[PDB]
């Protein structure tokens, strides 16, 4: 069923809440035993958001390999994403270790450091060229190289140096800065513009490791980003784009990380972004 028609049918009936709860009811449940170990309690921002053991990213150290991050592997679309929480004060060095080990080209950030008067994630990147950051626990150095500030997003060029080997890489930081404190954007136009800027960078392409995507918990806004990207990709690859079922794509993605898409408004916004995205590159 064409999703544009499904959309109008749900909207006229006002059944967004009932669709969303059907997804929650059918979603996968897998063990998260590593996330719940007592040694990892300060590595988790939220007690009810954990990575599944089967899909978690492992850090390459013998001490403690744990980070709140999951590999989402979409077999038919041929895309991979790492979804993670906003870094904590004691996990900033783990975060950049993961970026290094997984060979990511891009970091996608969908939240502000402060929202609703509370801290949603640590200030994990340098704000001035001449004041670099050193993460002593993971032996990495991070330098701001360039800054391009637009109305809806900022793009930063960063230099990450493995102080052990003195190799350096260029990491692109894509920061979406205008998601509202409550609800979802009214129009998906600026979110779709942002997605096509990430695509054009090469950050989503198979010659790099997976893109690292985060918001505060790494399930809501982060979920919307990878659901829209994957749905638009399959609509271009398939002989019938009307065969793309966004609810089935979301349940496939929820096999790899719990809770992706946090509200019925985020589910409706996802339909909108895909509906408009397709209708712009049509
Ligand atoms: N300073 S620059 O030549 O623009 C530069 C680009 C990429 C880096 Cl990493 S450093």
């Amino acid at each position: 069923m064409e999703m544009e028609k499904e959309f109008e049918q749900i909207d006229k009936s006002g059944s967004w809440a009932a669709i969303y709860q059907d997804i929650r009811h059918e979603a996968s449940d897998f063990p998260s035993r590593v996330a719940k170990l007592p040694k990892n309690k300060n590595r988790n921002r939220y007690r009810d958001v954990s990575p599944f053991d089967h899909s978690r990213i492992k850090l390459h150290q013998e001490d403690n390999d744990y980070i709140n991050a999951s590999l989402i592997k979409m077999e038919e679309a041929q895309r991979s994403y790492i979804l993670t929480q906003g870094p904590l004060p004691n996990t900033v060095g783990h975060f950049w270790e993961m970026v290094w080990e997984q060979k990511s080209r891009g970091v996608v950030m969908l939240n502000r450091v402060m929202e609703k008067g509370s801290l949603k994630c640590a200030q994990y990147w340098p704000q001035k060229e001449e004041k670099e950051m050193i993460f002593e626990d993971t032996n990495l150095k991070l330098t701001l190289i360039s800054e391009d500030i637009k109305s809806y997003y900022t793009v930063r060029q960063l230099e990450l140096e493995n102080l052990t080997t003195q190799e350096t890489r260029e990491i692109l930081h894509f920061h979406y800065t205008t998601w509202p404190d409550f609800g979802v954007p009214e129009s998906p136009a600026s979110f779709l513009n942002f997605l096509f800027k990430v695509r054009e960078s090469g950050s989503l392409s198979p010659e790099h490791g997976p893109v690292v995507v985060h918001c505060s918990a790494g399930i809501g806004r982060s979920g919307t980003f990878c659901l829209a990207d994957t749905c638009l990709l399959l609509m271009d690859k398939r002989k019938d784009p009307s065969s793309v079922d966004i609810k089935k794509v979301l349940l496939e993605m929820r096999k790899f990380r719990m809770g992706l898409i946090q509200t019925a408004d985020q589910l409706r916004f996802s339909y909108l972004a895909v509906i408009e995205g397709a209708k712009f590159i049509m």
